[PDB]
């Protein structure tokens, strides 16, 4: 024996991309852990299956998952597909670790062995608000939102960190999504003297209260979560998104630890940037510091909730439910080019 993990990705749609990523992240941490031994001299064996991210499909994988022997689930990658594998899953004892699915109610069923290794859009407003007290430290705050539910949670929980932290913020605001106009919006940062805003919400109206928010003269410094890092941002704001600061997920890529797997990823002419290859990797090192515990699926996920994993994405930790703890995003000071660089 060998340890069969069965990594579920989209090698096939429009999603291939994100399959390519966790293929990519999942055979490389396997080569590095087994090439140093394995666990315990037991080599790990990736086999692989296919989703196409269609919820139908993804029950189907699972129903091979099980009848196939296999008792650790690497993935599952789109929210849809996750869900209702995540089911079957459970009902067997079959432990499931995603790498990229984001929905809040995987984890919102009582179940036991979903574990994740991604980072959730919620964990943005506290990596917003803690910038903003420590690093910012801004004089009047204005908070703007489209009242979509994304961005309405997110200025909400900037909005929170924002008052524990005693920041004054001068105004909670909404915003129509598909306003084109916002001269009423410019005008009260004028007057109210905002000089920061935080804006929950997506890149359209972004790249619209910018270009219009520079064009008044307004000086104020902008902050949106990454549903405004979007090539289209740039296409259409330009210069007026010079210095905005986004929050988005850290370049584990670029951290001088991870180097020798960049090295190595890049030698086999694969792309090593890509966010489900750290997240794949460090979903695959969480496994093995369970496996070494404990072969028993309900016995690593008990492990791995009341520990913490070194991973390369940084000391990993998760609650009873299964979600990261006290994850964090990367603030990235954007550019004029659709480029952003490390926030100081």
């Amino acid at each position: 024996e060998d340890i069969k993990v069965a990594v579920v990705g989209a090698m096939s749609g429009p999603v291939a991309q994100y399959g390519d990523q966790e293929f990519t992240g999942a055979e490389q941490a396997v080569a590095d852990i087994n090439a140093k031994g394995g666990i315990k001299g037991n080599k790990l064996q990736i086999a692989k299956y296919d989703d196409a991210c269609d919820p139908k499909q993804a029950v189907a994988v699972a129903n091979k998952v099980v009848n196939d022997g296999i008792k650790y689930v690497i993935g599952h990658l789109c929210s849809s597909s996750t869900q209702p594998a995540s089911d079957i899953y459970e009902d067997e004892g079959i432990l499931m670790i995603t790498p990229a699915a984001t929905a809040p109610e995987l984890t919102a069923r009582g179940y036991q062995l979903i574990l994740r290794t991604t980072g959730l859009d919620s964990d943005q407003g506290p990596t917003a608000a803690k910038y903003i007290l420590e690093k910012v430290k801004p004089q009047r705050i204005a908070i703007v939102h489209d009242k979509q539910q994304y961005g309405e949670g997110l200025a909400r929980a900037v909005q929170d960190g924002l008052k524990k932290g005693n920041a004054n913020v001068v105004f909670f605001d909404g915003i129509t999504a598909g306003e084109k106009d916002f001269s009423t919006l410019v005008a009260r940062l004028k007057k109210e003297n905002i000089d920061f805003v935080y804006y929950g919400g997506y890149h359209p109206e972004m790249g619209q209260i910018l270009r219009q928010a520079r064009a008044a003269g307004l000086k104020t410094q902008f902050m949106g979560p990454e549903g405004v890092a979007n090539v289209s941002l740039s296409n259409i704001a330009g210069e007026s998104a010079e210095g905005l600061l986004v929050t988005k997920p850290k370049n584990y890529d670029q951290v001088p630890a991870n180097k020798p797997i960049v090295d190595a990823i890049k030698a086999k002419k694969q792309d090593p940037s890509g966010a489900f290859v750290w997240t794949t990797y460090a979903a695959l090192q969480s496994l093995q510091a369970g496996l070494n515990q404990s072969d028993d699926p309900a016995e690593i996920a008990k492990y791995l909730k009341a520990n913490s994993v070194d991973t390369v994405m940084g000391p990993l930790t998760w609650d009873e439910k299964g979600d990261l703890k006290g994850f964090e995003f990367g603030v990235f000071d954007w550019h004029a080019n659709g480029t952003a660089t490390d926030a100081k």
